[PDB]
Order: C-alpha cells, then structure tokens, then sequence
C-alpha cells in the first residue's frame, strides 16, 4: 500500500505527486487517477498511466490557483462515475496539497453531503496542509451553495 496517500473514504484519496519509481505502487492501488498539474510540471508522460491501464484525468489547476466551480463540477462527476465502477480514485497535484485537498474536500460535500465545515475539518486531519487560499476555500463554498439548490 502506497503510504504517502491519504484516503477521504473507502475509494477515494489524495497525495503528493508519484515519481517515475512509484509509477507501479500506485498503480496497484488505483484503477484511476485525477492529475491536476500542468503538463509542462510532470516528469514523466502521462502515457505512463495508459500503459499500466490505469485511467487518467487531466485538469490541470495553476500553482496557488482553484478551479472554477464548473472545473470542480466535472472533476466531481468523473471521480463519482469511476467509484460507481469500483475503481478506487487518487487525486493529486504536486506537493502543495492545496489543489488536491480542495478537491478532497469537494468530493466529500458532493458525494457524502458533508457541510463544508466539517468536510474541512476532515481532510485537515488528514493533512494539514489542505486548501492552502482563500480562493480554494471560496470555490467549496460556491459548491456548498450549488448542492443545497
Ligand atoms: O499550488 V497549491 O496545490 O500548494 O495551492
């Protein structure tokens, strides 16, 4: 088991970027994978991932930056249709835990219906490190409006 992530619920976690040697642990572990960093900031392809089967999503998030609400909407409903199948689900960035912790944290509101402060609190005690800005913090509570509509 991959010990660098950090799962939010029975399919779904969040970590740090793996690097080329991690390639095949985590591959073990998830059927399907959310990159949300740039192309330009990878080291590897991600054909890495359509060799080894593994399901790709690419929705690149700048630096320091939070998806729109539509972004995260798509995100959401892509990670809720690999679920659905079985597939466990790991979302990542780069180091920052910002990008990943946000949709971390989304993922609970969406698909356990959590209110965003206690989806907040859980996922910081995963890693205190998530949802690093202000604008991170404001797309959950677009979303927590979205979802009580
Ligand atoms: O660029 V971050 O994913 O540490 O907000």
């Amino acid at each position: 088991m991959w010990p660098s992530a950090r799962f939010v619920d029975d399919n779904v976690a969040f970590s740090r970027m793996p690097t080329e040697r991690e390639l095949d642990e985590v591959a073990k572990d998830f059927d399907a994978v959310v990159v949300l960093v740039e192309e330009y900031e990878l080291p590897y392809s991600l054909e890495e991932w359509k060799k080894r089967g593994v399901e790709v999503l690419h929705s690149p998030i700048p630096d320091f930056t939070a998806p729109s609400l539509e972004q995260l909407l798509e995100i959401l409903r892509w990670i809720e249709a690999r679920v659905r199948e079985g597939k466990k689900v790991l979302i990542h960035c780069m180091g920052g835990l910002g990008r990943s912790g946000t949709v971390a944290v989304a993922w609970l509101m969406y698909s356990k219906g959590l209110p965003l402060r206690e989806a907040l609190r859980r996922v910081r005690s995963l890693r205190p490190g998530a949802v690093e800005t202000y604008e991170q913090m404001e797309v959950l509570k677009e979303l927590e409006k979205f979802l009580r509509s």
